[PDB]
C-alpha cells in the first residue's frame, strides 16, 4: 500500500498458500448472541471504532467461536489447542488498518470471524509487487497461515465504501458498522 502500483499486478487470493475462508461459518444465533454481550460502549457509531482486548478464560459467549475454527487447523498450527488471546476491534465507517504482519509474539495461525457488516481486505507484497483482495463478509471466519502470514501484508483501506462485483456489475457499497473477533495464540 502506497499509491498508484502501476507496476504492480492483482491475483485471486487462491494464489496465496495459507489463506482459507468460510463464508457463513457463523449461525446468525452465535453472532446476535455475540453482539448481545459485547459492552454497548464498545458499539458507538460515533467517532473511531473502540477494541477490546481479552485473555483467558472468556465468557461464553466468546468462547463458542473456538468451536468453529477448523479442528485441521488447530492441530496442524495450535499443537491442538485453543485460543488464548482475543482481540475484538470495531470499524465505523471511514475505519481500516494500515498494512502491516501480525506480531511475531503470535506465532503461526490467526483466526478472524467477522460481525456486522462486510468489507474488503487487501494483500500486498511489495517484493513481488503484487496485491490480492478479499471480501469479508458478515459471519465468516478468515485463517491466515504460512505464506500469508509471514509473507504478505495485510490492511483494510480507510474508507467508506467499496466497489463490489456481483452478477457482472460494480457498485459501491456502503459500509457500515463492523467488528471483528481475532483469536490467536502466544508462543
Ligand atoms: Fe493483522
Amino acid at each position: 500500500y502506497l499509491d498508484d502500483f502501476e507496476n504492480w499486478t492483482v491475483v485471486p487470493v487462491e494464489t496465496i498458500e495459507g489463506i482459507n475462508y468460510y463464508p457463513n461459518c457463523l449461525p446468525e444465533s452465535v453472532q446476535r448472541n455475540l453482539i448481545n454481550n459485547v459492552p454497548k460502549e464498545l458499539l458507538s457509531i460515533y467517532g473511531s471504532g473502540k477494541q477490546s482486548h481479552l485473555y483467558i478464560p472468556f465468557p461464553a459467549h466468546i468462547n463458542c467461536l473456538n468451536d468453529y475454527i477448523p479442528s485441521d487447523f488447530k492441530q496442524r498450527l495450535w499443537k491442538g489447542q485453543d485460543a488464548e488471546a482475543i482481540i475484538m476491534q470495531v470499524y465505523n465507517p471511514g475505519d481500516g488498518i494500515i498494512p502491516h504482519k501480525d506480531l511475531e509474539m503470535f506465532g503461526d495461525g490467526v483466526a478472524i470471524f467477522s460481525f456486522l457488516s462486510n468489507t474488503t481486505m487487501i494483500f500486498t507484497h511489495p517484493e513481488l509487487k503484487l496485491k490480492s483482495k478479499i471480501r469479508l463478509e458478515k459471519g465468516s471466519l478468515l485463517l491466515m497461515s504460512g505464506t500469508a502470514r509471514y509473507d504478505w501484508f495485510h490492511e483494510i483501506p480507510f474508507r467508506a465504501g467499496d466497489w463490489v462485483m456481483n452478477d457482472g456489475e460494480e457498485k459501491w457499497v456502503s459500509r457500515s458498522q463492523r467488528l471483528s473477533v481475532t483469536m490467536r495464540r502466544i508462543i
